[PDB]
């Protein structure tokens, strides 16, 4: 559980993505996809970007970034109360995607790398750990849904 607290100092920070979502959500992409290239080869969309210039050329991985900023921003919006919002999500990344939840710590250390790159003010170490604790929340809920279903 986040205390109130903790989620203003999340919701501040987001707040300040969403003044440039889809520059956000390209760095996190490309930072993802650099640090960990395991996670490119399961967006079949993405497998021909080689190099750190195409994939910052690319519009459709530009569009990509907004769609998943914008999925966890309204997750993040719920405070915790994002049952309906992780179902269908669950469901997709498990099944269809098959996504492990290994991969969704990464995109969370590649979350904060760049949160912490764009708004050094408002994402201290305080502002840090409220926002782990938000992405492990999350984390934590997919995952019973994961071994819920065999993963």
């Amino acid at each position: 559980v986040l205390s109130e607290g903790e989620w203003q100092l999340v919701l501040h920070v987001w707040a300040k993505v969403e003044a440039d979502v889809a520059g956000h959500g390209q760095d996190i992409l490309i930072r993802l996809f650099k640090s960990h290239p395991e996670t490119l080869e399961k967006f079949d969309r993405f497998k021909h970007l080689k190099t750190e210039a195409e994939m910052k050329a690319s519009e459709d991985l530009k569009k990509h970034g907004v769609t998943v900023l914008t999925a966890l921003g309204a997750i993040l919006k719920k405070k915790g109360h994002h049952e309906a919002e992780l179902k269908p999500l669950a469901q997709s990344h498990a099944t269809k995607h098959k996504i492990p939840i290994k991969y969704l710590e990464f995109i969370s250390e590649a979350i904060i790398h760049v949160l912490h790159s764009r708004h050094p003010g408002n994402f201290g170490a305080d502002a840090q750990g409220a926002m782990n604790k938000a992405l492990e929340l999350f984390r934590k809920d997919i995952a019973a849904k994961y071994k819920e279903l065999g993963y």
